[PDB]
């Protein structure tokens, strides 16, 4: 039996308001709705991988993998296997796999992060899951960010708090946060991000709706417009949104969104916004495809639609070689050339960098590379030729054009990353100079820039 260098994805958000589900949610994983949904020739097609998020979910963890597993074996015919299910508080992940994928998934992490401070630590935060699909490592975050349409600033705060403290993926990985840790990272929740638009609005927007022309309404989506600023997700994707609003429905039906404030909204007017998003973080030149983005029309016990998205993404084998893994294979090596950080660091101390990748047999430091003034104010720390040579376990093109090699640029004085980023090897040539970049990112906010030229030798 081959291993794959595909699998499908599917990831499901749904703010299931307190209240249980319907008897039938087979619409959810089926993509079918609103907006970018699946053929209906892949109906009986299962996803490989199967990630749940809910927020405000009342059932037990038993509860609702009993209505998942059975939902997934009526449309499927196939029993899932559980690979993990961590819940804080109300906000639950659950990931369920096709029996055949049981031995491929090892290292399996869950976490959570509580957002806030005393008043605001309550109820908000995130879930987590990752783990190892054969060569490939995956990470998944469900996330329930502050509600209510003027905490758009808290809400980009809980999410660099959840990116921070979210403790998935490999530990070795010390100078690297989740934005970094995982070939294909997902992020999806009630994000909460709102349509900011004046109140006296409401009528217009409904009626803008109801006609399905979205454009005016996402110009004022405040995830798309705090993306746009760089204030949050920086350089995540997320697919374009052609379903309605998912947010805020009376109960029961979909022909109505209820917005006007009253005693149980905190007298706060919910705005019809996409509360209930998905998007995703993959490592420089791996296939991923967003193959479906909707909201489902028959699910009505929420005040929230389920949301569906699904996913193509690269995987790569468990490489195995005469020599790595257990030994350095002397037919590879990765060199840098002409390399220089830019960093905006308003500070003046000596740099070197470390090299991570799982084609190495443990992580590089560098030496330290030379300081000089930029023409326009800029810390740059010129590495010129001084990089190391580095010895990849595996000189099999197969294996190497397939890695990265993650980058953390580390004060001398305190060891602590100034900026992490991630270099891909899928190059157009081996044994050829060829120009490398990377952003830096610390905490997840952009802190400088890394290029110069990298000439890879394989055993081919
Ligand atoms: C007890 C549960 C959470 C568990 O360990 N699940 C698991 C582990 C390894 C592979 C797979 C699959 N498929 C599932």
């Amino acid at each position: 039996q081959p291993e794959p260098d595909m699998i499908t994805i599917f990831i499901g958000t749904w703010n299931m308001g307190n209240a249980p589900p319907p008897k039938k949610i087979t619409s959810w994983f089926l993509s079918k709705g609103q907006g970018k949904t699946r053929d209906d020739s892949a109906d009986y097609i299962p996803h490989d991988i199967y990630v749940i998020g809910t927020q405000e979910d009342p059932l037990s963890e038993k509860e609702w993998l009993e209505i998942l597993k059975h939902s997934l074996q009526e449309i499927t015919s196939v029993t899932f296997k559980t690979v993990a299910i961590h819940t804080l508080w109300n906000i639950r992940i659950v990931v369920l796999a096709k029996p055949e994928h049981e031995n491929r998934i090892s290292h399996i992490c869950t976490d959570n992060v509580k957002t806030g401070i005393a008043n605001t630590l309550g109820n908000k935060g995130a879930v987590g899951v990752s783990f190892m699909f054969n060569g490939t490592s995956l990470g998944f975050v469900n996330s329930h960010l502050t509600s209510g349409s003027e905490k758009k600033l808290r809400r980009n705060q809980n999410y660099m708090n959840i990116l921070r403290f979210l403790a998935l993926g490999d530990k070795k990985l010390s100078p690297f946060n989740i934005t970094h840790r995982f070939t294909h990272l997902f992020w999806f929740g009630d994000l909460n991000y709102r349509v900011d638009l004046p109140t006296w609005e409401a009528e217009t927007i409904i009626q803008k709706i109801k006609q399905q022309q979205y454009a005016d309404l996402l110009s004022h989506d405040q995830l798309l417009t705090e993306r746009r600023e760089q204030k949050v997700f920086l350089h995540f994707e997320e697919e374009e949104i052609t379903f309605a609003p998912t947010y805020r429905f009376e109960r029961l039906t979909r022909d109505k969104y209820a917005y006007t404030k009253q005693k149980a909204t905190g007298m706060k007017y919910n705005l019809p916004s996409w509360c209930d998003r998905v998007l995703w973080k993959s490592y420089p030149l791996v296939h991923v495809v967003c193959q479906s983005y909707g909201s489902t029309s028959d699910i009505m016990t929420s005040d929230h639609s389920p949301v569906f998205a699904t996913f193509e993404a690269g995987v790569t084998s468990q490489f195995v070689s005469k020599n790595g893994p257990g030994t350095v294979d002397s037919q590879g090596q990765i060199e840098f050339l002409r390399c220089y950080a830019t960093l905006k660091t308003k500070s003046q101390t000596k740099f070197y960098l470390e090299f991570h990748s799982s084609c190495l047999e443990s992580f590089v430091k560098s030496q330290e590379g030379e300081n000089e003034e930029g023409s326009e104010g800029e810390l740059v720390v010129k590495f010129g030729e001084t990089l190391p040579k580095l010895k990849p376990i595996i000189s099999d093109p197969e294996y190497l054009l397939d890695q990265h090699i993650l980058i953390s640029i580390k004060s001398s004085d305190s060891d602590e990353s100034y900026g992490e980023g991630c270099i891909a090897l899928r190059l157009e040539a081996t044994e050829t100079q060829l120009p490398i970049y990377t952003p830096l990112t610390h905490h997840g906010e952009l802190t400088g820039h890394f290029q110069g030229e990298i000439k890879l030798q394989t055993s081919q």
